[PDB]
C-alpha cells in the first residue's frame, strides 16, 4: 500500500492524485488497492506494455493533459475492472487500437483534442462494451471507415463535435446510441439517409455546423428524438413533413438562422404552434423579407404570404 514519491495517495491507496508534477514517465510502485488514478497535468510521451499490469482493481484510469504519442501494444493490461478511460489533450496521431485488450468492463472512452488523422474499420472491436466515446476537436481528422464503430453494440453517448466533418459517417453499427453531437462541422448538405438505423437516438446537435441545406425526409429514422439544434447554422428554410414522423420531438432550437419566411416555411409555423403552443413570439427569427423581419416563425399564418402548390 505504499505511495510514490510524487503522487498524494488517499484513504487506503484507493484514490492516487499525481497532477501538477514535471512526470516525463509514469510513476511507479502504484499500491495495487488503487481503484483511481489522476496523472492529468503532466509531460508523459509514452506508456508501455504491461505499465499497470498489477493494478487489479482500478477503475478509473486519467491520463489526459499530457504529451502521450506512442502507446505501445497491451499498455493498458491486466485491467480488468477498469471502467473509464481518459486520454484527452494528448499527442496521438493514431487511435491506440493495438492498445485495447477486449476491456470488457469498459464504458468510457474519452479521446477529445488529439492530432488523429483517421478512425480505421473496426477500430473498437476490442471494447465492445463502450458505452460513452468521446472523438471531439480531432480538427485534423480526414476519414472515418464505413466499419469504423462496428462491435458498439452498447454505445449510448458519442461526440464527434468539432471535427472538419463535411459528411455524416455511417452510423449503422450504433444501434443503442442516444445521444449525438456533431456541431462544429462543415456539414453543408444533409441527405435523406444521414443518419440511417439511429431508431434508438434522443438528442441530436448540430450547432455551428454550417448547415444550408436540409434535404426531404433526412429525419425519418430518428423515430426516438426528443431535442434537435439546429442554432448558428446557414438553414432558410426546411423542407415540408421534416418532423411529421418525428412524434416525441418535444424541443428544437432553431435560432440564428437566416429564415426567409415565405409559404414554403407555413408547414413549420404551425408545427410550431401545435408542438410547443406556449410559445407565441419566442424565438426563431425571420430574416428575410423586411416587413416579415424579427418575427418569430410560428407567430405567422397564410396571410403573411402567397402560396401555391409548385
Ligand atoms: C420557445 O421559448 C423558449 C423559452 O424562452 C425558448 O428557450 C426557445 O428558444 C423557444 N423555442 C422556439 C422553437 O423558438
Amino acid at each position: 500500500t505504499s505511495c510514490p514519491a510524487a503522487c498524494s495517495c488517499s484513504n487506503q491507496a484507493s484514490r492516487v492524485i499525481c497532477t501538477r508534477r514535471e512526470l516525463a514517465e509514469v510513476p511507479a510502485s502504484i499500491p495495487v488497492n488503487t481503484r483511481y488514478l489522476n496523472l492529468q497535468e503532466n509531460s508523459i510521451q509514452v506508456i508501455r506494455t504491461d505499465t499497470f499490469k498489477h493494478l487489479r482493481h482500478l477503475e478509473i484510469l486519467q491520463l489526459s493533459k499530457n504529451l502521450v504519442r506512442k502507446i505501445e501494444v497491451g499498455a493498458f493490461n491486466g485491467l480488468p475492472s477498469l471502467n473509464t478511460l481518459e486520454l484527452f489533450d494528448n499527442r496521438l496521431t493514431t487511435v491506440p487500437t493495438q492498445a485495447f485488450e477486449y476491456l470488457s468492463k469498459l464504458r468510457e472512452l474519452w479521446l477529445r483534442n488529439n492530432p488523429i488523422e483517421s478512425i480505421p474499420s473496426y477500430a473498437f472491436n476490442r471494447v465492445p462494451s463502450l458505452r460513452r466515446l468521446d472523438l471531439g476537436e480531432l480538427k485534423r481528422l480526414e476519414y472515418i471507415s464505413e466499419a469504423a464503430f462496428e462491435g458498439l453494440v452498447n454505445l449510448r453517448y458519442l461526440n464527434l463535435g468539432m471535427c472538419n466533418l463535411k459528411d455524416i459517417p455511417n452510423l449503422t453499427a450504433l444501434v443503442r446510441l442516444e445521444e449525438l453531437e456533431l456541431s462544429g462541422n462543415r456539414l453543408d448538405l444533409i441527405r435523406p439517409g444521414s443518419f440511417q438505423g439511429l431508431t434508438s437516438l434522443r438528442k441530436l446537435w448540430l450547432m455551428h455546423a454550417q448547415v444550408a441545406t436540409i434535404e426531404r425526409n433526412a429525419f425519418d429514422d430518428l423515430k426516438s428524438l426528443e431535442e434537435l439544434n439546429l442554432s448558428h447554422n446557414n438553414l432558410m428554410s426546411l423542407p415540408h413533413d421534416l418532423f411529421t414522423p418525428l412524434h416525441r420531438l418535444e424541443r428544437v432550437h432553431l435560432n440564428h438562422n437566416p429564415w426567409h419566411c415565405n409559404c414554403d416555411v407555413l408547414w413549420l409555423s404551425w408545427w410550431l404552434k401545435e408542438t410547443v403552443p406556449s410559445n407565441t413570439t419566442c424565438c426563431a427569427r425571420c430574416h428575410a423579407p423586411a416587413g416579415l423581419k424579427g418575427r418569430y416563425i410560428g407567430e405567422l399564418d397564410q396571410s403573411h404570404f402567397t402560396c401555391y402548390a409548385g
